[PDB]
C-alpha cells in the first residue's frame, strides 16, 4: 500500500530518527502535513514515542522552554514564516531547540531566507522527507493542486505553467520514489500537453534515481509503468450519477474536505474509520443492508474495574453503525428525491443503449422532460446536456443554444458547456476543424455482456477498460505510447485534471482480481466531483 | 396491573369518549398529565384514534382554529390559566371548540374562576378522570407530596397538618379507586400518627365506595389490604448504597426530575423505554455486561422506499442501547471513585454481620478513618454515622458530637443527625425516656443464610420482609393491625415520608415470585433518595 509507504517514512525518518533518551519533545504539522500524518499512523504510536503533543505550526499554542520541537512542515511561505517566529527572539523563544523535517525540498529562496533568521541558531536538524503528494487512500493519492486543471486547459494560462506544470511532476516523482518504483512512463497520445508533461515528469524521476540507485529494485519492480492520462480521455465516468456508497455520498450531500455532518454531531469519512473502508465501493442497494449484517457479527464478538474499560471503545463501534445507515439514509433520500430520475437518462445516453440494448428517440427527447423539470437543478441540467452532446458526438451553434434555453440555464453557467471542448471533447458540431475521436463510448470498446444487475448502474469507466489491458500487459500504443523503450508489478495511472471516485473505484477492483499479482495506484492532481468538474471548467471562461 | 387500570381511563373515556365523525382532534396535555400518558399507553394507539397532534397546554404552539381540542390537563393554576389563555380572546381563538378533561375534581376557586371566563363559551366537555396520584411505575405511585413529611414529622407543624393529612387520604383513596379495590386497612402501630392516619384513608375510601359499589368487586379483590407505614419502619434501607442500577443511577448521577443528560443529549427514563424496564432492577456486576448481550440479540432481528421507514427507528435502537451502557458508565466510574469505599462499612453496619459473619471492632473504628477521608463528602459521612449510631441503638451526647468533630459536618447539617430521632429511631442514647424498638434490625428478623452473592450486596429492606409476610397472609398483628376487622389478591402498602428504589426494587421481586396470584403496590408521598432523605431531614429544623 502506499499508505505503508507514508508511515514509513514518518516513523522511520521522523519520529524515531529524533527519539532519544528518555526526553520529551513536540510535533509541530501544518495543514497538509497533519493530513497525511492522520492519514499514515494513529497519535497513539506518535504519542508513545516521546511525543507529548502534537499541534499546528500556525494556531498559536503555549510555549515549552526546555522541549525540543520536531517541526514537520512544508516549505511554504505560512509555514516557514510561522517557524520563524517561534523563535523570532533568543532569549525568549518557545522550545529549546529545533528538529525542522520539510516535506519536500525548500525553496533556496525561502531556505535562504530562514538561515538570515534568528531561528537559525535553534536548528539541530535540516531534513525534508520527500512527500510531495497526499496519501489519499490506500491505492489513491492526490496532488491537491486543482489549480492545474487552469493550467492545463486554460488557454491564456499556457505561457507561464512550467513553473506549475514541473511542480507536479516534482511531485508525481516523489510518489515513485516512496514507492520504490522507477517506472516506465506512457502517456495518451491523442492529447498533445501529455507528451510535454510525460517528459518533466521523466527528468524528475530521474533525478531522484540518481539520488538513490534502490529506486526500481530488482523482483517485479521494473515491469512496472508510470501512465499519464488527460482528463479529455473520459468526459462521461465524471459526469455520471454513481450509486455506490463513497462516489453518491460525496455527489449528493453536502460533504467539505471529507467530514460528513448531519443531523451537530460530524465525523470524518477516513482510512482509520473501518466500517467506511468496507462500504464506500458498494451499491446503496445493499449498503444499509450489509451494514447491519455487521452489526450483528458485531454483537456476537462481545460475549467490574477491567470493564470500565472495554467501554469507551464499545461507544465508538455504535457510533460508526449510526452514521453510516445515517450516511447511507441521506443517500437514499436523495435518490428517490429527483436522482432515479436522472439515473435513467444519463445511463441511456452513456450507453447508448438502454437496459433493454434498443437505441433511444435521441435528438431533443428524454432530454427536454427533464430539463423542464422544475425539481432538477441547473447543475443536473448542464450535466445531462453535456452527456447528451457528448453522446451525439457534437451539436450546432444552434441546437446547443435551444437545449440551454428549454432549461433556464443562467448565463454565469452557459459557457460550462462549451468549455468542455478544451479539453479536447467535441461539442460545437461543426466549428470547421480536424474530427476529434471518442475511445471512451461503448461502442469502440471491448464488449461486455447487458447483464447488469442494477438498471441505473450500467456504465463501466473507460479508465476500467485501460488497467485491465496494462495489467495484462496488451495496452496499444499507437495511443499509449512508451516514453521511448520499455515493457509489484505495479500500474500507477496519473491524470491530469482530477479523478472520479467511480475511477477509484475500479483501480481496487482491477487490483484485487485477474491482478497478475499487480496493483493499480490511481493518482491526481485533485480528488473530482460531478459538480467539482463543472465548477472546474466553469473557471476556464469565468475565473 | 396498575398501568392497565390508567391505560383504560385514558383511551375508554377520553380519547375514544371523544373520537367521533370522520375529523380530527389535538390532544394537550401538560408536565404530569403528559408523564402518565406517556406510561400507560403509546402515542400509537392515540394518534390513531383522530389524535393528529399532542403536545403540552404550557410550550407556545401553532393554532388549529378548525379543529377541536381534548385538554387533558391537571386542576393547576398554570395550566387553567394556560387554557384561559388559548380561548382569552374570541374572534381569534385556536381550536375550534375545547373538550376538558382534569386530572381530579378542579379547586371551587380555579373553577368558579373559569366559568367566569370567555374561554367558558368553548368548552363542550367538562369532566375529571379522577386520578389524584402519579403512576411512577407499574407497581409504583406517588403523592407527589413531599411536604407530607414535615407534617407528620416537623413538631411545630402538627396543628394545621390535618388538611394536608386528609388530601393525601383523599389522594390514596383514588388509588383504590382507581384499581377498583376496597382494601383492609392495616398500620404499624409502633408510631401514633399512624392509626390516625389509617382513620382518614379508610373514611376516604368509604366515601368512594358509595358513589361505587363496584369498588371491591368479588373474585379475588377482598383478600386484598392497604397496609400504611410510617418512614421510621426502616432507616436503613433509605440510607444504604444500593447497587442495581437504577438504585444505584440515582444516587450518585445528577438526574433532576427523572432524566439523565450526559457527555448534550439528555433522556428521559421511564416506562416507555423497554430497555430501562428490564434493566433498572439488575446488579452493575451485569448491567452492561446484559446490557450487550441484548444488543445482539437485537442485531440478529433485523436480517428502497419501505426501507426508508424501518430507519428512523432502528436509529432509536442504537441510542438506547448508548445512553445504558453510557448510563451504566458513569455508574461503574462513580463507584470506584469512592463508594465501593463506603459500601463496605455500611454494609457491615447493616449486616451488623460482615462477609463472614464475625461481629466487628464497632464504637469508633472502621468509622473514624472514612470520616477522615477527605475525598468521601459530608452527607457520606453523614449517612455513615446514621447508620452507625442506628446500631449502637443509640450514642451519647458526647460520642455523637465527637463523630460529628472528625467528619468536620457544618453546623447547617448537624441536626440532620439528631432529627432523625423524630421518626422513631433512637439516637441520643439515654434521653431518659421510654426505650424505643427496631424490627428492622437483622437480629429481629427471620433468618436469611448468610451466602449473598457479592459482598457489596448483603442488606435485605425489612420492607420485602413485610411483604412476603401479608402475602403468605402471615403478617402479625400486634404490630400490624387491622384498622378493626379484616383478613387481585392485591396488597398496597404506603409510605408516609417516602420510598427508596430497593424497596421499590423488592415489591416487584415479591409479585413476580411466590406470588399466590398476588400483587404488590408499593406507594409513597414521593419517591426518596438517599441524600433526598437527608434533605428531607433538615428541613424540621431548618425549614
Amino acid at each position: 500500500a502506499l499508505k505503508t509507504a507514508v508511515h514509513e517514512k514518518i516513523m522511520n525518518d521522523v519520529v524515531l530518527a529524533v527519539k532519544k533518551n528518555a526526553e520529551w519533545k513536540v510535533l509541530i504539522v501544518d495543514q497538509l502535513s497533519m493530513r497525511m500524518v492522520s492519514a499514515c499512523c494513529k497519535m497513539h504510536e506518535i504519542m508513545s514515542e516521546g511525543i507529548t503533543l502534537v499541534e499546528d505550526i500556525n494556531r498559536r499554542r503555549e510555549p515549552l522552554p526546555l522541549l525540543e520541537a520536531v517541526y514537520l512542515i512544508t516549505p511554504t511561505e505560512e509555514s516557514v514564516k510561522c517557524l520563524m517566529a517561534d523563535f523570532q527572539n533568543p532569549d525568549n523563544p518557545q522550545y529549546r531547540g529545533a528538529h525542522i523535517f520539510f516535506t519536500e525540498a525548500c525553496p533556496e529562496e525561502l531556505f535562504k531566507e530562514l538561515c538570515k533568521s534568528t531561528t537559525a541558531r535553534f536548528i539541530k536538524t535540516l531534513k525534508e522527507i520527500n512527500i510531495a503528494f497526499l496519501p489519499y487512500e490506500s491505492q489513491i493519492f492526490s496532488l491537491d493542486s486543482p489549480d492545474t486543471f487552469q493550467v492545463y486547459y486554460n488557454p491564456s494560462r499556457a505561457q507561464g505553467g512550467i513553473p506549475n506544470k514541473e511542480r507536479c511532476a516534482e511531485q508525481i516523482a516523489t510518489l515513485c520514489a516512496t514507492l520504490g518504483e522507477y517506472p516506465s512512463v506512457r502517456y495518451r497520445s491523442d492529447f498533445d500537453e501529455n507528451a510535454s508533461f510525460a517528459q518533466l515528469v521523466q527528468q524528475k524521476l530521474d533525478a531522484y534515481r540518481a539520488d538513490d540507485p534502490t529506486m526500481g529494485e530488482g523482483p517485479q519492480k521494473d515491469r512496472s509503468q508510470l501512465l499519464i492520462l488527460d482528463r479529455g480521455f473520459d468526459p462521461i465516468s465524471p459526469l455520471l450519477h454513481e450509486l455506490t456508497f463513497q462516489a453518491m455520498a460525496y455527489d449528493l450531500l453536502p460533504i467539505e474536505n471529507d467530514v460528513y455532518k448531519y443531523v451537530e454531531k460530524e465525523v470524518l469519512l477516513d482510512e482509520k474509520d473501518d466500517l467506511w473502508v468496507e462500504m464506500r465501493h458498494q451499491h446503496i442497494a445493499v449498503v444499509s443492508q450489509n451494514v447491519t449484517k455487521k452489526l450483528k457479527q458485531f454483537a456476537d464478538e462481545k460475549r467490574l474495574s477491567q470493564m470500565l474499560k472495554k467501554m469507551p471503545q464499545y461507544q465508538k463501534e455504535l457510533s460508526k453503525y449510526s452514521t453510516h445507515l445515517h450516511l447511507a439514509e441521506d443517500c437514499m433520500k436523495q435518490y428517490q428525491q429527483h436522482v432515479d430520475k436522472l439515473c435513467k437518462v444519463e445511463q441511456d445516453l452513456a450507453m447508448g443503449t438502454d437496459a433493454d440494448g434498443e437505441k433511444i428517440r435521441d435528438h431533443m427527447r428524454n432530454i427536454v422532460p427533464i430539463l423542464l423539470d422544475q425539481k432538477i437543478s441547473a447543475y443536473d441540467k448542464i450535466r445531462i446536456i453535456l452527456l447528451y452532446i457528448i453522446h451525439k458526438g457534437g451539436i450546432s451553434e444552434e441546437n446547443l443554444a435551444k437545449l440551454v434555453q428549454h432549461a433556464h440555464i443562467p448565463a454565469e453557467e452557459k459557457w460550462i458547456i462549451n468549455d468542455m471542448q478544451n479539453l479536447g471533447v467535441p461539442i460545437i458540431q461543426d466549428g470547421g476543424r480536424r474530427k476529434i475521436p471518442q475511445p471512451y463510448h461503448t461502442h469502440n470498446r471491448k464488449e461486455r455482456q447487458a447483464d447488469h444487475t442494477y438498471q441505473m448502474s450500467r456504465w463501466t469507466p473507460y479508465m476500467k477498460d485501460i488497467m485491465e489491458a496494462a495489467v495484462e500487459d496488451k495496452l496499444d500504443t499507437r495511443h499509449y505510447p512508451f516514453l521511448n523503450g520499455g515493457g509489484g508489478p505495479r500500474l500507477i495511472i496519473f491524470v491530469v485534471g482530477g479523478i472520479s471516485y467511480s475511477e477509484m473505484r475500479s483501480a481496487y477492483e482491477v487490483t484485487q482480481t485477474a491482478k497478475n499479482n499487480w496493483e493499480v495506484i490511481l493518482g491526481s492532481t485533485h480528488i473530482l466531483t460531478p459538480e467539482g468538474l463543472l465548477r472546474d471548467l466553469r473557471k476556464i471562461s469565468n475565473p
